[PDB]
């Protein structure tokens, strides 16, 4: 029913492709089918990888293909923070994940000869866990990510209806200055962020600023909080451009939404700490259907 | 003796940063050191990981630092062809490569560190291999590459002389066009390489044509082959830029200008019958010096 990508854990490598779609939409029916046929028997071949994969779709697109029944949360990714967090909302998003960048590699192939007479490719990003996998910054990034099969399930994985087995996605490159970074103390850093950075143990939440990050994404509904899977990797060059490639799915998108709203000041008007040294430069949502309904 | 970058085999990972000297070259002389001396904590740190690194010099740059004793093939990339084979001669090359690309970045961030300020990089390449240990052509590619470490060294590194433990190196980024290359059938393919496709078997050079790879680059001198250690991956991106980073190293730099004669029509008139696939769009010489002539 779900799709390969979303539930496994710690990969140690991923390919994100964001498209916009290239002349009929009707081209993604036989594409997506095309690809999950490969996708499988990748899967077989390369059993110790851990190969995953997401196709997903947005707003428009996913209407045009739905159609246009259930994903009734989905729209289009629209700002958050007056231009703070930018739209780059595209067509069709491509998750791929495992241990192996060499397998990784040949999937997305089998997804461009799928889908290349059909999408426009706008941005490739390749991620890598990182030492310890921590964040480029020098944090541990995903200790308080759901785990595992049945919790991960629960939080991301559609239960019932039309959309069942499915799920929402968002996708969010970020740009690190760490010289910028690099000013800041260890300290600052650690309020800055709300655990401490070699031993990754949270700060209370009352020895630490509203601003933290840990502040703004840890919320709660009914007395419940609004927990995401997040699939996200580091990503870039040494010399140039480099960062986090965030990626959350969530059964719900509104989960989502209220964790951006909250860094990014529409909530109570503080804003996430970590913009002392980072920027998000894209941003989209994404609807992605069960393994079953991308009819293959 | 020889830096640790140039013998090791089996690598799934590389980073290649090209850059010029940025300011005066003298600052090169303790940036060296610096790197070189955090290369050996991070070998320490992950022994398991086959690390290994090189800093190597243009022909001006090293000139300078020598100076100018030694290195007394190097010169500046040419190269051939009316622009067959372009030049874009830099100043300093970087050579990461191991077992982990997580691993590698970590080093690549501390030669940043080091260089930061008197190198502007021009590229930074991230080398990975791929299934089978193929090129993104999908003939397998290393074969004949010696192995292992005795006739690596007898290949590769200076024995006598002011530049014992030094290496020539020559790096050269190819773009594979994919799409002209399954133009072709398999048999197409085979006689452009030189080797059966799927068994990786070498045809016999009476029943491949002369313009064959293998055929421009299988060269003798004194009866005894021109060997290299090459050390190239595939690098580059599903969707967009792809192909192979070719990389070799030395004692001889004679021996891969011979080739590049070969290759690209100085030689037999004939040229390299890769070149209906892919073309190569930068290309340097360095000189590796030893790791302690390197003042580390
Ligand atoms: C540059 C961008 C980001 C960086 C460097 C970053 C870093 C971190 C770090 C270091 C942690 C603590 C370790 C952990 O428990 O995972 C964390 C936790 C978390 N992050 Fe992020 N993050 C970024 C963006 C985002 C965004 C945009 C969202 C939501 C839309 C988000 C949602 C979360 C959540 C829900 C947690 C877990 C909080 C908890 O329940 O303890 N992150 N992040
Ligand atoms: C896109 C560019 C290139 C590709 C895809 C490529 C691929 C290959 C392949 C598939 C083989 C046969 C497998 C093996 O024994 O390694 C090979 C062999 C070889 N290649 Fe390349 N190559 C490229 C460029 C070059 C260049 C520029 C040089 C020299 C400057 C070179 C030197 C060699 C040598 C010396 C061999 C060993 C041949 C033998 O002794 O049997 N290659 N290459």
């Amino acid at each position: 029913q779900v799709q390969s990508g979303i539930l496994p854990e710690h990969c140690r490598a991923a390919i994100w492709i964001e498209a916009n779609v290239k002349g009929e939409v009707d081209a993604l029916r036989a594409a997506s089918k095309t690809f999950a046929d490969k996708l499988a028997t990748f899967e077989a071949k390369f059993p110790d990888a851990h190969l995953g994969a997401v196709v997903a779709f947005g707003n428009n697109t996913w209407r045009a293909l739905s159609g246009g029944v259930g994903a009734e949360e989905l729209k289009d990714f629209p700002g958050y923070g007056k231009g703070l967090a930018p739209t780059t909302q595209f067509d069709v998003l491509i998750h791929i994940l495992s241990l192996r960048h060499d397998v990784n590699f040949s999937v997305a192939q089998a997804a461009m000869e799928a889908f290349g007479d059909c999408i426009e490719v706008k941005e490739e990003i390749h991620g890598f866990r990182w030492v310890e996998e921590r964040d480029l910054s020098g944090f541990v990034d995903g200790t308080e990510n759901p785990a595992g099969e049945e919790t991960r399930r629960e939080v991301a994985v559609i239960k019932d209806g039309v959309d069942a087995g499915g799920s929402y996605v968002f996708v969010q490159r970020w740009e690190h200055n760490l010289k910028q970074l690099n000013r800041m103390s260890v300290h600052d850093q650690e309020m800055m962020i709300g655990r401490t950075k070699e031993a990754n143990e949270e700060i209370d939440g009352d020895e630490r600023p509203e601003t933290s990050h840990l502040t703004r994404v840890d919320l709660k509904e009914d007395g419940k909080g609004l927990k995401i899977v997040r699939q996200s990797l580091p990503y870039g060059t040494a010399s140039g451009t480099h960062g986090l490639y965030f990626c959350a799915y969530c059964a719900r998108l509104h989960n989502i939404e209220q964790q951006l709203l909250s860094m990014f000041g529409d909530t109570d008007g503080k804003r996430d700490a970590m913009l002392r040294f980072t920027k998000p430069v894209t941003g989209g949502y994404y609807f992605a259907p069960s393994l079953d309904k991308l009819m293959a």
